[PDB]
């Protein structure tokens, strides 16, 4: 079966769309080439549209059955519970989407009569009637990027009322299966460090370690209508209160499987037969479904010792290397198997014998030293996409804060600390808005948080040594050095230049702002400061930051 089918018909844009880096006062104090940062539009569409229209053929083999059965098994353990419509609603983000059918998002949070009435109304299409395709909408994303262009991806999602209905259903499902089911190689449970110690641990449990990652050629558009009904018969597998599985079997032969794809003008552009991005299942269901593939893939190429880690539809594979000959030749194999699953490669996967050379969810493990001289490990990456984004968002503000996002993430990573906090923290002097809060994303889920918190966010995402590392890797330092000559980036030590005036200026705030210059740009000065535990920071409530994935479904928190 094609992917898609398409009527000809324009995935037209919502609102007014920029390609070119928008310029400010604030912008050259960052980022200098311009001509290389731009957005992906609308304009694009035509080419990713044909990208990801293909064909898929599956030739599911034993190993593939035999897997699927251990995680239906464990599958069989979960007891997922039916949200009511309050509860959906109190789970939509703020910024979702508005209904066709005249109420939003700011509506369905309150429980205005209008919402509550529609969605009770629509959930109840879905006990009654399971086969009428549910309409969707497919916009092109708007993403920024750094040049050597690609396409804008696509979003497809169900109006607002489906998707307060898919919770009901299955937010308590999406959250807990993974977890189950695939155990510590479920990727969504780990925050940045914890990622990072898991990968550790997985590499030092190897007498003989080697690893790869395996990314697949625009994962969405492989994943066929038997990968969306195995998924089903996983769902199923769990207690479910039997009004959801009705809906969860309802949910699935309307949308997940496929259905048509409505552009912002209301004109109909197409089929769609693989995987709807803006579903709450989207980011579970991929995960689900690449973590089978890749189990039988593993057997189906005889690879010893197969421990990995899935987050949606990025795979790591760490397991006992067998020898260097050998594995390359396992790894082919591996690579045969995942095509007959409908999950090829987009580019060959190579073994590595050096955990800091492989890259899962455009990140990489690498090491420093706290305050202790101590090794340790961190998770950092290429700076060109979050970079060229910050410069973007310096002159654009966005609904998703990438640079404050990033920050949170990636605290302990030398190219965050010395020019994202300094960069952005100078621009909240300025302005005063150091407590506002802003919007952001993690793993999917967008948070509301107050820039004077971060010390406390990152002492709980990383702890006390995000503020104490030291000595990076020659490696690491490397790379955050060119990627800054690419861009125009000035060079580092003009940062710490400006780090030590923003320190200066945050430290005079005192208050929660001296907190900041005192823990994020302790590395500015010389004479170094105490730096302890943060009172408050085990006030903070973190837990659901971590427990699963949400990208593409609809999700959000405080
Ligand atoms: O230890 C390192 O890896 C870097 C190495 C490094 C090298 C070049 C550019 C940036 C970082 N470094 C070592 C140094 C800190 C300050 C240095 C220095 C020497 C010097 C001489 C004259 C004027 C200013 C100067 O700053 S070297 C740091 O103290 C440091 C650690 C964490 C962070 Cl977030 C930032 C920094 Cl600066």
């Amino acid at each position: 079966s094609m992917s898609y089918t398409w009527t000809g018909a324009l995935i037209t844009p919502c609102a007014a769309e920029e390609s070119k880096l928008p310029i400010n006062a604030l912008s050259n104090s960052l980022l200098r080439h311009h001509n290389m940062v731009y957005a992906t539009t609308s304009r694009s569409a035509g080419l990713r549209q044909k990208k990801v229209t293909f064909d898929r053929l599956q030739v599911l083999d034993d190993h593939y059955r035999d897997v699927l059965k251990e995680m239906k098994a464990k599958a069989s353990t979960v007891k997922a519970k039916l949200l009511s419509v309050e509860e959906a609603c109190k789970l939509t983000p703020p910024h979702s989407a508005k209904s066709k059918f005249g109420y939003g998002a700011k509506d369905v949070r309150n429980l205005s009569s209008k919402a509550v009435n529609h969605i009770h109304s629509v959930w109840k299409d879905l006990l009654e009637d399971t086969v009428t395709p549910i309409d969707t909408t497919i916009m092109a994303k708007n993403e920024v990027f750094c040049v050597q262009r690609k396409p804008a991806r696509l979003i497809v999602f169900p109006d607002l009322g489906v998707r307060v209905c898919e919770k009901m259903a299955l937010y308590d499902v999406v959250s807990t299966l993974p977890q189950v089911v695939m155990g510590s190689s479920y990727g969504f449970q780990y925050s940045p460090g914890q990622r990072v110690e898991f990968l550790v641990n997985t590499w030092k449990s190897k007498k003989n370690p080697m690893g790869f990652s395996y990314d697949t050629r625009c994962f969405d558009s492989t994943v066929t209508e038997n990968d969306i009904r195995v998924e089903e018969s996983i769902y199923q597998c769990c207690d479910l209160a039997p009004e959801a599985r009705q809906a969860i079997k309802s949910l699935t032969e309307r949308l997940y499987i496929g259905g048509p794809l409505t552009n912002s003008k209301g004109q109909n552009c197409g089929y769609r037969r693989c995987r709807a991005s803006g579903v709450l299942t989207t980011s579970c269901g991929n995960t689900l479904t690449c973590y089978l593939k890749a189990s039988a893939a593993c057997r189906a190429a005889k690879l010893q010792d197969c421990t990995m880690l899935v987050n949606g539809d990025d795979l790591v594979v760490i397991c006992e290397s067998a020898g260097t000959q050998e594995d390359a030749a396992s790894l082919r194999v591996f690579t045969e198997a995942m095509t007959r699953y409908s999950a090829p490669p987009g580019d060959p996967p190579q073994p590595e014998y050096d955990l800091e050379l492989i890259t899962s969810c455009s990140s990489n493990v690498s090491v420093a030293h706290d305050a202790s001289g101590k090794r340790v490990y961190y998770l950092t990456r290429d700076p060109t996409t979050p970079l060229a984004r910050a410069a973007w968002e310096t002159a654009r503000h966005t609904p998703v804060n990438s640079w404050l996002g990033n920050i949170i993430m990636y605290a302990p990573t030398l190219w965050a600390r010395m020019i994202l906090m300094t960069h952005f923290f100078s621009i909240l002097l300025a302005q005063e808005q150091l407590e506002k809060a802003l919007d952001c994303q993690i793993y999917g889920a967008c948070y509301s948080i107050e820039p004077l918190d971060l010390p406390q966010i990152i002492e709980r995402l990383h702890g006390l040594s995000a503020f104490s590392l030291h000595s990076y890797s020659p490696g690491e330092i490397n790379r955050v050095a060119s990627c800054l000559r690419k861009l125009g980036v000035p060079p580092l030590r003009v940062w710490r230049h400006r780090a030590r005036s923003v320190r200066a200026r945050l430290l005079s705030q005192g208050g929660r702002a001296a907190t900041c210059g005192k823990y994020l740009f302790n590395w500015a000065v010389k004479t170094k400061l105490k730096l302890t535990p943060i009172p408050a920071a085990s006030q903070l409530d973190l837990s659901g930051w971590f427990v699963a994935g949400y990208s593409g479904g609809d999700i959000y928190h405080s």
